[PDB]
DNA sequence: TCCAGATACACAAAAAAAAAAA
């Protein structure tokens, strides 16, 4: 059988060198003399790399002339030779795929050399008995392993860690950005604990229906769009348009949201949402998309397409993760869940922007004496919590007891943070404005 | 007759890729890899898929040794075909026209095959009906619409979206209506906490049974057909029409349904029930299905058929969502009423038109000492209480408790209000007439 | 692999009773 070998790579390799002498630092750290299969391409290699390290220029004449100083010249092909190779290469910027290529193919080789020569032995006992024919077979693997390093994902003494560690905790003592690292959400009590939304995470917002979901992820997009520079992207899946720039307009102008959709306003009403308007229409940094049963490989593309016209992108909102449709596993629903939150996590990685995906509650909350949510209350939600980076439910007790005493105020139940503390946060409530705000009062 | 296929320009989209391979984001958004004909151009665009998707630089060397790691480089022609493939490509200035072309000429070809299909299904029947011939093939062309239906949707900005918002917001302040912009309901308080029954909603109704409920929507339906112009559809899978017509004219004309049933009547009855006749055959805006066991596809035809012949509808009734079936999802329950409601809130939305869907309640409820339903007792309603636009329970309180000061009066649980106010309304019941009326006391 | 409906045993226990404490 052929042995695994590309001859193409090492003439690629071979062009590389000569025609680019400044990337022979990478090049140099992925191969070896004994790499090459052929003869002749092995010699010229060893002569080039003997030119290279000699400091002297590279070219085609002075390796002739080095060739034909060892009288070698003819032995491998001679200048015509060398002349064909030179004009045969693509190009020097993959000279390193080049060079991984002959690596890996020089591994399998000698993995498969290895294989014979331990199969060889008990064909021919010699003596040796079946523990000396097991201890050589670890010992060879081993040694055709070692050769291969992990760069660098090897492990670390604590004094490089440290000094890095150290280095970053100097710099950080200027400039505190007021504890705020990420997307600042406007509520000072849950600035204090998520630090803002950091980027490259999947946040999770849930809560039963009929609580102030939809409402506290378009107050978090409409802080985010109102101070920050790029677009917010929202994905409306579940209303049109209308009903959130509706929302909108009656969060900011402190409009009555009822009002508004019967059209029943009076003059002031009117001068609020002129002036909203008009400072909506200066900024323009707000975009929803209503479509639905999007598949996450249109989610993706559509992101992508607004990242790249505007350069970037603040946050995306997604209401809610559920509707999404995977085509491929319709006969199943935990792997289709499985597979949408795999994506959401893995587009937010990507753009290396926040992604706000909403998710719904089991009913199994409200046959308990204690109606608090639960990590366990998310529906079909092995993956949806495995790959989440902040859980945020939403808790409103005058739902179920009306005469508690915490009456207009709302609480929010960070389940889960990787790298930060969890607990509640107490919110106003004012559902007339489809608006929460910071607790003033007790 | 040959199927459509453009090599050229498939060709075209291999060298470009090859020559330039910053160009992949655009054009992995046009045209996949199912999209082309011939087989060894699937595979090599698959490998050019597969290096270009992990960043790794691409060219000859790369794909090369790519597809020769799996013995597919002998199938598509060997390296003669790829360095020809790679020569015969000028430049990518015009690459983005050809993925349009692969992509159209997929499409035509997808179409005429699903054209055979059809017509040899038709030439051989297998003991199938014209009916389910035609219904396969209303669903195939429907199902390729919806693939591509259009391009046009997108991530839109907020400009038009604040546009389309003040246009319509001004037309419902320059044209009063009494506080009410949607479909009366007849009862005033109802009116004041709901605004009407806005359209493009999904109501639904719920309660115990014997508590009001078909009483309640066909009071609602017979004021809507009374005060719109376009026709009323209901869809009754439980009672025969003869029932209803009863049950109506004892609403209308206030006699007693028990003496109508049975027979017994006096004069000034049937005076009544003449005036009510001579009403009903003056407006004759009313239309009743008693068929069982309906799809969602039946009632979405019929509702179709209805509102083309009529130039539109102002409401359907569906009593109840229990009673519909998918055939394809009998071996699951809560799928299957997923199903139903989200077919019920497409058409509310495609046909703007308000839709009522009845639904039961839980036995959990029974065992509680507070008898009030909650918005968790609905059966097997995940999808039910999760996309129900307003929920309204009904709650006589004399079933439960004989001597009840609330002896003859209902109540009327607004449970959820996605854009309004929760709350509660009371009023009073006339069983023996089987009509509901606004209430005067406290 | 989750969601939803329903019969039955067991945990006390929960309050209420209530005895009785006052
Ligand atoms: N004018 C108003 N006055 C009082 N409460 C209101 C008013 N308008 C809306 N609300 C309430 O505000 C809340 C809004 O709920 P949302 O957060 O928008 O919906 P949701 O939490 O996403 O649940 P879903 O999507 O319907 S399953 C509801 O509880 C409404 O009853
Ligand atoms: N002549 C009458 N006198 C007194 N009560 C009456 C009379 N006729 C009807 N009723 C009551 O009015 C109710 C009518 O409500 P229905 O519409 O039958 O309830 P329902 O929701 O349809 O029950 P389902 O369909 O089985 S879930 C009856 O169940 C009786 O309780
Ligand atoms: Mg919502
Ligand atoms: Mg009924």
């Amino acid at each position: 059988k052929v042995p695994p070998h590309s001859l193409e790579a090492e003439q690629s390799v071979i062009g590389g060198l000569l025609l680019d002498n400044e990337r022979w630092d990478t090049v140099s750290e992925h191969v070896m003399t004994q790499d090459f299969y052929s003869r002749p391409h092995r010699l010229i290699f060893d002569g080039v790399k003997s030119i290279l390290e000699a400091g002297k220029p590279l070219d085609l004449i002075t390796l002739s002339e080095y060739l034909e100083q060892r009288e070698q010249l003819e032995d491998v092909g001679g200048f015509a030779y060398l002349a064909d190779l030179a004009k045969n290469t693509p190009s020097a910027a993959n000279i390193n795929a080049y060079a991984e290529i002959v690596a890996e193919r020089a591994l399998v080789r000698n993995l498969i050399g290895v294989a014979n020569e331990i199969a060889d032995a008990g064909y021919d006992p010699q003596g040796r008995n079946a523990e000396d024919l097991l201890d050589l077979a670890e010992s060879k693997v081993f040694a055709i392993a070692e050769a291969r390093t992990s760069e660098n994902e090897g492990p670390k003494n604590v004094d490089s860690i440290l000094e890095r560690t150290l280095e970053r905790i100097e710099l950080l003592y200027k400039t505190p950005q007021d504890g705020v690292t990420g997307v600042n959400t406007g509520f000072t009590d849950l600035n204090k604990k998520t630090a803002g939304l950091q980027g490259s995470d999947l946040i999770i917002v849930a809560a039963r229906p009929s609580m102030g979901k939809t409402t506290f992820a378009m107050n978090l997009c409409e802080n985010a769009a109102m101070e920050q520079d790029k677009p917010v992207l929202i994905f409306s899946l579940e209303m049109p348009a209308e009903q959130i720039m509706m929302r909108m307009l009656a969060s900011l102008s402190r409009v009555d949201q009822t009002k508004i959709r019967t059209g029943q306003l009076d003059d002031e009403d009117w001068a609020r949402i002129s002036s909203t308007m008009g400072i909506l229409m200066e900024k323009k940094n707000m975009y929803i998309d209503d479509s639905s049963g999007l598949t996450p490989t249109e989610v993706r593309s559509r992101a992508r397409r607004i990242a790249r016209e505007h350069g970037g992108l603040s946050l995306i909102m997604v209401d809610y993760l559920q509707l999404m449709r995977v085509p491929a596993l319709t006969d199943n629903r935990t792997l289709e869940i499985a597979e949408i939150s795999r994506s959401l996590k893995a587009l937010a990685k990507e753009l290396n922007v926040p992604v706000v995906a909403l998710s719904q509650l089991n009913r199994s909350l409200e046959q308990r004496a204690d109606k608090r949510p639960v990590n366990s209350d998310l529906r079909e939600s092995g993956s949806i919590e495995q790959d989440a980076d902040l859980i945020m439910f939403i808790y409103r007790d005058e739902v179920y007891h009306p005469d508690s005493p915490l009456k207009g105020t709302a609480e929010i139940i960070i389940g889960k943070q990787r790298n930060g503390p969890i607990g509640s946060v107490r919110l106003t409530f004012q559902g007339h404005y489809s608006r929460f705000d910071n607790y003033a009062g007790p």
